[PDB]
This record gives structure tokens, C-alpha cells and sequence, in this order.
């Protein structure tokens, strides 16, 4: 087998090989399997809303037309990407409420092994929904916080302000004109549910309408969930680490953190620490703890913790042998994982109680034990590096540097080096003069229906060569972090003479000797919302709105529910969204033409469906192009 | 084409006819254009819940064997069908949502049309919920109880009151014990939604315990708007009235109200009492609102308007060419309807901002505005009017008495003639003696698969010569009423010799001269909670829980996702429960397994999934007698 075809990552590949040698089925053998895939899934045309269903219309040809019902395809098309969008959002509610809880209980004395760590950012998101903080301890202003995070999720006298308050007020009211700022978060999940139910709504704009205001309660989600995380964890600073399969230490205890939460990553990072000597006398060198997928991406960020590798490819940290533990909590963890174990040796934990694979083991992990919690998961990852002494293991000698901690706070302080007193303006300076052409956020996962990575890569490749500043997030920055984007070493090689100028002098500012990396790692999939901040903080500088700045999107290879809400956030905040994968929509012209084109006269921003990645590359630099134009630069 | 294949009704039949006479589609030939339907969505082995799908599994033979992700048949199914749960609960919780904001309201000086209506029915509530009572204003009561119902919505520091109040503490504790009560109705919902997207839990028996909960929040929605309907527009007692096609009149101006929240129907009931002056002016001899659907029950239940038909048959009242308006909120409205308007002269109209469909007209409804926009929309039903002075009409002059209106307090009334302090008694005395076998509920939809009202008519007519007490909401109610099962003249050609008797014994001490009817109406799909808040009360005067009484419930042609959630609620509560169509749980045996057996050792209740009606009916029977049985009483 051709591995390239499969995965652009050659540590990757070698462990293909070895999946195959040892006849352990991975992702893409069972995507093999399905093939040809159900064309009317594919288009958007089935609908599975009753009883009567399924119902199926045919893209082209004789009947069937409708549904049973009498929906018709533009219906059933919007209907479904509306669940897909609920779906996304409820995974955010899940996140940020979870951080929500774990504040709560910090500040009332219950859960001691959390803490207010970034004070500052308490004051200034306490500022930034108008709680009052002069005169208050700092557990009553966090008390405060975290009642107004639960209070978002219902109806209430305001309306979401982690919407109203994290955008300018012209975007505010652009949104509200059309009825799209949310009510609720799990009150939009909830409307969008039944409004998409059988014998509802079914007039396409509507729907999409709906969708988009359930967007931005995923926008909520995701900006709450990093703001409590950057309470309780610290805000991430420039770290260095590497990342690959090679961070994996045959001699050591190596534990993977996967899914989604900080919550518990966070303490496993710190209990794993205090255990070193009982992994010691264990015959390990110590616990190596590694990252997949997006906890993963936070320990990185606020610790340096390696990343071993993200998404798609996640069973392959296990083919290596070499995995001891994989720890999970939540979303985008194929449940393949527990049969896999068997083979590998790996012992999968799970710690939430809506969140269980069977075949794996459950450790309940509950904020008030944290620590003990963490210490009983370790301890049978100590146990199962125990039993592998004397086996051989095969970890690809591969990996990369990572240069990451870019949050917005830790951009602007770089920036602030050069302008001090007015850190956005040597950015927009160099937007103006033509040194930066614009910004590109690349975000959200790999699939298996593009080989992994290239994309991304592509993609990135040729925005570089003109000089756009690239953001990435999620398994964005795992794509890019994995094929050397991050390392700075790496700049002269992928980066246009007047970006190169731009990282060149900020890093020098900032007593680096040499240049910031060629991509800026911004987080965790909730931490598109710092990309949202600072694309905010830009317009908010320039006095105009998002749907002006040159500033693009691409979720190149996306996969998951979270995926479709954050590209459709991202064009109802105004921003040229790009999508990698086709998502269930080229079933109904109307409903695509309203998500391309005419959505364009609502938001101001629009996805651009393109599979080709060379020509996803040209007509993301047009959408740049045409807003350098609409400012009066030179492009 | 033999129309009672399609309908066992006459006056359906003879629409059918005329629609296909002049080339008009219907909802069955919209099914027969889908044959033969997906076998992979009919047995739940169809998934697409990320972009890398849609994944598939046969349910026998060679691969597909698995979904990409590693999902297997057990994971995809329960997360398919806890999505359908979510999604009733949804709808469920948009409606009751609407009646607490709408009694707000209207104690807040902010909606004049609206008003405490049932003060006691107010005070019992309050009093069930720990709201003091004693030295309250109304209008202070009913502002606690619209919070009380706003904030079940969501977390806080009691779980959901509308669950943990309306059943007796033992099912409380049981279900407690198993982690099933709801801690908020939308929370729940989202955190469906968050559990079934990809990478999130994949064990069976945890989703499945996760949808039991979500259940409870549909219950949980379904008797607050019961509750909430009743305070603000009367709670029913007994009524005499009609149904079926022959209820509309050539020479008057037919209105139907579809849907399913009184708080539109009501006020088009009264407002059309107004009008009938300007009606008369324009030629018509007044107003005729009749029912369709729930919103058609519920002023059925209250005011007596005639029901003009149900669910799939729908279309029907539109072809005989006199509905000269068709008035929607939202669920089980056939979108269809708005094309179909054109060839039939109907004006059909939408009313709430979340259900729109393409080609009707929209007149926003604002509880604030009810009268203003009621006259609005009536005043397009009379434009309509006349514009069918002269055309010829087929109204099939085929109708049924209905005799209905038995809220639980209206039954609880009625057997309180027979035993004045003590009003269960008498009804238990005959459970105990026989004359009473035990209870059926049949409730849901109809659906397209099934011939119109076969299975509830066949299930019916095989319980009440076995003297089981039946009473029915929904279409269900709606099937039984327009086969003559609401007529006290049919007692003696449908009952057994000891359900005749003890009708006759209450009829006759309500000054009757005849029975009550063979089957009691208690009124629409939120009105199933009427059915528990009976079942609890002889739980509690019994002292036993829910699952030792011989009461079942029967689903027998379940179409929408409420009934999936009505289904599994019932199942949740502890009753045997019937569905007569196929859920789409066959490509499981592990979820079949639990869902119809192993959930007897968590919650005493199971499904029967059984799709022929004469052994549907036979194994209703053979759960009631096993309930007989295990009381110690002959069977
Ligand atoms: S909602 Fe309509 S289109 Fe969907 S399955 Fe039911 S009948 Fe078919
Ligand atoms: S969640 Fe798993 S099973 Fe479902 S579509 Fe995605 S890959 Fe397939
Ligand atoms: S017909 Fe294949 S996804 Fe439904
Ligand atoms: S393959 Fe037909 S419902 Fe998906
Ligand atoms: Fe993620
Ligand atoms: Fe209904």
C-alpha cells in the first residue's frame, strides 16, 4: 500500500506499515469498507426527521422528488446542516459549562486542586460584561463570572453576552437587525431542534437564518470556554516543545492526554510530575505525558507538553507499543481506541459520565478529588508500562520543533515591543504597506477523505509565498505544527520576503535572534475565539467592521459537528470561510447558493466549498484581495 | 386504487378519490413514490454525524461491519435514537416555553388578551411546586409558577420540579438511583446532542440511560404545558361535539386551526365568535373554526369545536374545497399544505417566527397583539370566503359524535358521584373485581405506513370487549373519535359486559341516563401527562409505584420524534408500552435486547414492538394480566 495516499505524515506511514504487518485495522481501512459512500448522505438528500422516513430524493432525475411529508430538498438540506450546527454547539455548552462548574467549586472552597491563576484576565473579563470588581475579593468577582457563564446557557433580561460583548457593537447590531443574536445557548440548541423536527419550519432561509444565530452560540461556547480555562490554567505564553510521534520515550511511562477538557489534562500534567520517583521505582525513566487532539493542544500551550499527534491519525500512537495509558474525557476520540488496546497493550481510561466507550476502563474524575483521581488513572498506566518490560517497541524516530503560546494577549505584547503604547498598529502597518496581505485562520480537523495533512499544508504553502500571516488552531495547528510550520528555522524556506521582514523584526524585538515561526499556533479548537478577539480588537482599532478586514478562514479538512458550527461563526461574523470537505449541502442549489452568495447581503462573509486545495489557495487570496481593494491597498 | 388500503376512514376515502380525479398529490402518493425505502436508515445502521460519513452497517453479511470512526452497530443506533428523544423534548420544550412566557405576560400587564382563567387549578400547582399560597395575589402566585416553569429549563439547585413533583417519591427514588432525573429540560437536550456527536460516548447501556433522562425532560415539558394551558385557558370537563370532513359547512367560512399551542387557537376561537357579523356580511352565515391536530384537541377539550381530521389525513380537508383558511404554529404540519393551497383556494397562514413555510403567507402572532392579529388573519379566511362564491364543494357528509373532555380532574369528578371522599375507589373496587381489567392510553400519531386508524381501532376494539378502561390522547384520541369510540351509543356493540357496567354506573350517577363513552378523550399529546398524573394518583392512593399497576400505553402508529420520546418516557415511568410501527433499533440486537427487556431489572417498564395489531393486542393483554397477577388478583 501506497502510505502517502493515506496520511502526508511519515510517522504516520511507518506505522501504517506496522498496522498492516501486525493485522490491526485502522480509520482508513474501515473507510476502504464503506465505499462508495451513500450518495443522498453525501448530498444532504435523506432525511431521517420520522417514522416514516427514511425519505431520500433522488439529485437528478425521476422520483423520488419530495419527502414523504412534503419537504422538499431545500428543506431537508437546511434542516440537517442545522442539527449538524446544534450538534457542535451542544459540545461547546458541554465544554465551557464543565469550566463553568469547575470555577464555581474552586471559589466555594470545594475542588482545592483549582484556583484562580490568571487574576488579571478574571478582572478584565469581569470588566468586559460589566461586573463590578473595585472593592470585591477576588472569589466573589470569580463567583460572579461564573454565574454569569451558566446564566448564557438559559433565557434571561439580556442576551448572550458572550456574543454582545466579545464583538464590535456595529457587528452587534448588523446581527441583531436580522434577529441573529442568541437568546440561550442550549435555548438556540434546543429551538433548533425542534424547529428541524417534522411538520416545522421549512422555508430554507428561515432555517438558515436559525442556523447561523445557533453559530453564534457555539461563538459563546468556545470564547467561554477559553476564557475560564485561561482563569483556572493561566493564558498561554510562547512555549517551545516538538511534537510527532518520536516525542514518545520507549523508557519512560507514556501517557496520553485526548479530547477536549483542561480541566482534566491539567492536573494530570501536574500530579504526573509529583509521581516521578513512583514511576522510578516502576523501572521507567519517569511519566512522559504527550497530547492528542485538542487537550492535548492546551496542555501544549500552557506547558509545553509534546504533542504526539491529532485526529485522524490518533490510533497510530498506540501501533507504536509504546503507549502506556491514552486518558480521555471527551469529543473527537474514535471509539476504535478500546478494541485497538487489546492489541497494543494501551490502557484507555475513560473519566466523564457521558462519555464511556465499552471495552475500556471507566475512572470516574470529579473535580472535588481531582488528585486522587489523577493518581489512580497514573497508576494504572504504571502498571501497564510494567508489563511491557522486554517487549520491543517501534517509535518512529520523527518529529519536529513547536514554537506555540500565541494566544491574543502573548500577539499583542509581541507586537507591543515594536509600538508599545498602540501594539495593533506595526501589524496594520504592515497590512497597509503590503508586508502582511492579510491574516488566514486555518482551523478545525483532518478527515479521512483527503490524505492527512495535505490540505492544510497546501494551502499554507502557497498563502505563505504572498505573505499572509497564518494563524492556526485545533488539528489545524497539529497539521501544520507536524510538517515544521512552527518552527522558526523554517521561515526563510515557506515565508514571503515582506512576512519574513514582519517576523524577523518582532522577533528581534522580543530578544529572539531570530523570527517568530512561520504559523502562530493560537490554541485549542475553543480558542478560535482568541482569533476572534484579536480579528475584534483589529476592527475595533481601524473602526470598521470584520466584513471589511482582510481576514480569511479555512477549516481545510474538516470533519466533526463542532467543524460545521465553527465555519458557519465564522461567515456569520462576517469572515470568507473556506471548507476542504463537501459538506451535506450540494443536494439543494438554493440552499448552497444562500450559503456561497447571497448570505453575502446578510453577514458579509460566505464559505467557499472547494476540494482542490491549490484552487481553495487561489480563491482564498482573492477573498483577501478583494478586502485589501475595498480598503483602498494596494494588493 | 382501493382507498381503504390508505385509510380505514370513509370521508378520507372519498377525498382521496377526488384528489386523484383532479391530479392532486397526496401524502400517500408521496410514500409510494419513495418505495422501496433505505433499509439501512429502517433498521438505525445509517450514521452521519461527522462529514467523514455517512457511514452505513449491513445488518447481515460482509463489511461494511463498523462506521469509520470505529462506531459500532450498538453506538450508532442508540445515538440515532437518542437524538429522536432530544428532538421531541425539543418540541415539547418550545411549546411549554411559549405558555410560560405567555402567562408572564399576562401578569405583568403586558398581554391584556390573556388571563388566570382556572385560579384553583393556579393554587394547586403553586401548592404541588412549594409556593406559598397564603396571602398572595394571583398575579403574584402566577409570576412564581411562570419562573417555576422558566427555570426547569435549566441547571439550578433542585433538579427539574415538573419531573420530581408529578410522580410518587418510590419512582422518584428508583429513578434517582439509576441517575435518570433531569437536571434541567434543555440541558438535557444539549447534553443529547453533545453525547451522540462524534467521539463522545459509545457505550450502549450509557447512552441509552441518557436517553431515559432525556425522556423525563420531555415529561417534564408535556405536563407543564398541560399545567400552563390549563391555569390560562380553563382545565377541560365534559363536552359533546363531532368530527370528521362532514363538520365543515359550504355556507359558512371554514377555518381550521392546526398545530398545536392554545395560545394562538383559543384566541381565534373567541375573536371568531366576535366577527360573525362581518362574516354574515360578507355572505357566509358566520364562523366555523374547526380542529386539526393537538391545537384541534385542545379546543376541542375546552370549547367543543368540532374536529375536522387528524395527522396524515390532513390534506384531506383542503381538497373538499371549502377550508377557506388554515391557521398554523408549529409540528405535524405537513409542508405540503402550502402547495396544495394553490390548486384548492385555501389560504394557509404561519403564525410563529421559528415555523415559516415557502408560499404561505406569514402574519407574525404576538401574544401581546392576539386580537389585533387574530382579526388580521381572520379577515383573510373571509377574502377567501369569497372568493368561492358559486364554486361547487365535497364536503363528505360523514361525521361522529365525540363526547371528550376528561382531564384527570373532570374523571377524578366524575367517580367522586359514586364515592364523594374517597373518588379512586370506585374505579380500583372494579380493577379489583374484574369489571375493569385494567387501563390502555392510546396515544401518538398516525403514519403513512399503516392504513389510516387500522392498528388503534383493531387494538381498541380487542381491549374493550376484554373490559380494559381505554382512554387515548392525540391522534390517537382523534382515530378512536372518527370511528364512533367517543359515542355513548356504541357502549353496548364495544365493550364487555364489566367495562358496560361500570360506564354505566358513572354515567348514570353523573344524570346521564347513559354511560360514559367507550374510550374517555384526555385531550392532546402534552395531555399525556394527564394520563400519568392519574396513573400516579392511583400509584399513591394504592401505595405501590407505577410499575406493579396493569396500565399500559400504546403507540400504535407513531410517526414524529415526540412520539419516540412520549414511547420512551412511558417506558421510563414504568409501563409496558406498545408501538405499532418499527423505530429504527432492529440493526441492534444489544439495544433491541435492552430496550424490550433488560429495562424491566432499571425502570419496570419495556417497549413491545409489534407491528401486527390483533398480536399487539394480545400482548397488551397478556401485560395487563402479568400486572393482575402480580397484585394477587384473578385475571
Ligand atoms: S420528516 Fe418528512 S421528509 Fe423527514 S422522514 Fe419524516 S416524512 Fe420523511
Ligand atoms: S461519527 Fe463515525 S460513524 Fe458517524 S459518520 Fe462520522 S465516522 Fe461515520
Ligand atoms: S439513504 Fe443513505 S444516508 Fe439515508
Ligand atoms: S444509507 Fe439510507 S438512511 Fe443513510
Ligand atoms: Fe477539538
Ligand atoms: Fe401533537
Amino acid at each position: 500500500a501506497r502510505q502517502n495516499l493515506k496520511s502526508t505524515d511519515r510517522a504516520v506511514q511507518q506505522m501504517l506499515d506496522k498496522a498492516k504487518r501486525e493485522g490491526i485495522q485502522t480509520v482508513w481501512d474501515r473507510y476502504e469498507a464503506m465505499k462508495p459512500q451513500c450518495g443522498f448522505g453525501e448530498t444532504g438528500l435523506c432525511c431521517r426527521h420520522c417514522l416514516q422516513g427514511p425519505c431520500r430524493i433522488n439529485p437528478f432525475g425521476d422520483e423520488p422528488k419530495v419527502g414523504i411529508c412534503g419537504a422538499t430538498a431545500e428543506v431537508i438540506v437546511a434542516r440537517g446542516l442545522d442539527r449538524s450546527i446544534a450538534a457542535g454547539a451542544a459540545g461547546h455548552s458541554g465544554h465551557a459549562k464543565h469550566l463553568a462548574h469547575t470555577l464555581k467549586k474552586a471559589v466555594q472552597g470545594k475542588a482545592a486542586s483549582y484556583m484562580i491563576k490568571d487574576r488579571t484576565k478574571l478582572h478584565s473579563i469581569a470588566k468586559r460584561l460589566g461586573i463590578p470588581t473595585e472593592g470585591q475579593k477576588d472569589e466573589d468577582i470569580a463567583l460572579e463570572v461564573a454565574k454569569a457563564a451558566l446564566a448564557d446557557f438559559h433565557e434571561k433580561d439580556t442576551p448572550v453576552l458572550w456574543v454582545t460583548t466579545v464583538l464590535p457593537p456595529s457587528r452587534v447590531k448588523v446581527l441583531s437587525a436580522h434577529g441573529l443574536i442568541p437568546a440561550g445557548i442550549d435555548h438556540e440548541i434546543a429551538e433548533i431542534m425542534h424547529r428541524t423536527s417534522m411538520g416545522c419550519d421549512a422555508d430554507a432561509q428561515n432555517l438558515l437564518l436559525g442556523g447561523l444565530r445557533c453559530s453564534l452560540a457555539d461563538l459563546a461556547g468556545c470564547y467561554m470556554g477559553t476564557d475560564l480555562a485561561d482563569i483556572l490554567f493561566g493564558t498561554p505564553a510562547p512555549v517551545v516543545t516538538e511534537s510527532n510521534l518520536g516525542v514518545l520515550k520507549a523508557d519512560a511511562v507514556n501517557v496520553a492526554v485526548h479530547g477536549h477538557n483542561p480541566v482534566l489534562s491539567d492536573i494530570i500534567v501536574s500530579v504526573s510530575k509529583e509521581m516521578e520517583n513512583e514511576a522510578r521505582a516502576a523501572g521507567a525513566t519517569g511519566i512522559n505525558v504527550v497530547g492528542i487532539c485538542c487537550t492535548g493542544n492546551e496542555v501544549l500551550m500552557r506547558h509545553g507538553i509534546p504533542a504526539c499527534t491529532h485526529s485522524v491519525s490518533q490510533e497510530m500512537a498506540m501501533i507504536t507499543g509504546a503507549l502506556d495509558a491514552m486518558i480521555l474525557d471527551y469529543q473527537c476520540i474514535q471509539p476504535s481506541v478500546a478494541t485497538i488496546a487489546e492489541c497494543t497493550g494501551t490502557t484507555v481510561i475513560t473519566t466523564m459520565e457521558m462519555s464511556k466507550i465499552t471495552g475500556a476502563t471507566h475512572v470516574n474524575f470529579a473535580e472535588e478529588a481531582a488528585v486522587e483521581n489523577a493518581k489512580q488513572i497514573l497508576r494504572l498506566a504504571i502498571d501497564t508500562f510494567k508489563r511491557r518490560k522486554g517487549k520491543p517497541v517501534e517509535i518512529p524516530n520523527i518529529k519536529t520543533k513547536v514554537v506555540a503560546g500565541f494566544s491574543t494577549e502573548a500577539i499583542i505584547n509581541a507586537l507591543s515591543k515594536l509600538n508599545a503604547n498602540d501594539p495593533l498598529k506595526p501589524l496594520i502597518d504592515n497590512v497597509v504597506n503590503g508586508n502582511i496581505r492579510g491574516v488566514c485562520l486555518f482551523a478545525g480537523c483532518n478527515n479521512v477523505k483527503v490524505p492527512q495533512d495535505q490540505n492544510f499544508t497546501t494551502i499554507a504553502r502557497k498563502l505563505l509565498k504572498q505573505n499572509v500571516l497564518v494563524v492556526a488552531t485545533g488539528c489545524g495547528a497539529g497539521a501544520l505544527m507536524r510538517h515544521g510550520f512552527m518552527d522558526p528555522a523554517n521561515v526563510d524556506e515557506l515565508c514571503g520576503d515582506g512576512l519574513k521582514a514582519v517576523l524577523t523584526a518582532i522577533g528581534e524585538a522580543n530578544g529572539l535572534g531570530g523570527p517568530l515561526p512561520p504559523v502562530l499556533h493560537m490554541g485549542s479548537c475553543v480558542d478560535n475565539s482568541r482569533a476572534v478577539a484579536l480579528v475584534a480588537a483589529l476592527a475595533n482599532r481601524l473602526g470598521v467592521d470584520l466584513d471589511r478586514l482582510p481576514v480569511v478562514a479555512s477549516a481545510a479538512e474538516a470533519m466533526h459537528e463542532k467543524a460545521v458550527a465553527l465555519g458557519t461563526w465564522a461567515v456569520t461574523i462576517g469572515l470568507p470561510t473556506h471548507i476542504g470537505v463537501l459538506p451535506p449541502i450540494t443536494g439543494s442549489l438554493p440552499v448552497t447558493q444562500i450559503l456561497t452568495s447571497s448570505v453575502k447581503d446578510i453577514t458579509g462573509g460566505y464559505f467557499i466549498v472547494e476540494l482542490d486545495p491549490e484552487t481553495a489557495a487561489d480563491k482564498l487570496l482573492a477573498a483577501i484581495n478583494e478586502r485589501r481593494a475595498g480598503l483602498g491597498l494596494p494588493w
